[PDB]
């Protein structure tokens, strides 16, 4: 079908050719995640997490659940956090309608991560933070990868890995997300 193919064609032209990520993406009706921007950003961040079916993922910023759905097709289980209640409800509902049942959602504050659920192999954060929430670092399993937009006015996507007990930071490319908001919930 055209739209699925057009989008995948687009991504490859942008330099995104991980067959894994492209298929995950192609399988998802993007237009459905507007029930009640750049699919490139989703592809790039997804690619950076270097996912494998054995990967335990924490996502911050469930939102429409689009990027959630992408993640779920790629790993055995996803844990996702959204601070806006109604958004959590929807996304939760969309995931069941697409028979995606390997996702645990939580209405809460991503700044705190989701400690209860063990260390995570991949951490994806889809809201900008001026500095890396240390809680997330603390929840990053050994050999784990974290992808996060960092900054205020200026923003850069970062990939951080925990290997040999050492955290290593790679600045990837300029972006612009809405802020990771701390404090109470809505
Ligand atoms: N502190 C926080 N903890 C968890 N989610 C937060 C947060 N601050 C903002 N958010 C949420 O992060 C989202 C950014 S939009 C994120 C896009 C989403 N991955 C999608 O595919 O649609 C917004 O829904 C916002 O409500
Ligand atoms: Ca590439």
């Amino acid at each position: 079908n055209p739209k699925a193919d057009r989008l995948i064609q687009f991504l490859t032209e942008q330099g995104i050719t991980s067959p894994q990520v492209l298929a995950a993406i192609h399988a998802l009706p993007r237009e459905f995640f507007v029930a009640p921007s750049q699919p490139y950003i989703v592809a790039k961040m997804t690619e950076l997490l270097a996912l494998t079916p054995e990967t335990k993922v924490l996502e911050i910023g469930t939102g429409s659940g689009y990027q959630t759905a992408v993640l779920a097709k790629l790993v055995n289980h996803v844990f996702t956090v959204e601070r806006i209640k109604t958004l959590q409800w929807d996304a939760k509902r969309r995931l069941k309608q697409l028979d995606i049942y390997n996702v645990s959602t939580k209405h809460g504050d991503g700044w705190q991560g989701w400690p209860a659920r063990g260390p995570f192999d991949a951490i994806l954060v889809t809201a900008a933070a001026a500095k890396v929430p240390q809680s997330l670092l603390d929840q990053l399993a050994e050999g784990g990868r974290m992808v996060i937009p960092v900054g205020e006015d200026e923003q850069y996507l970062y990939k951080i890995v925990r290997q040999g007990g050492q955290f290593i930071s790679e600045r990837v490319e300029a972006v612009r997300f809405v802020p990771l908001v701390a404090g109470d919930l809505a």
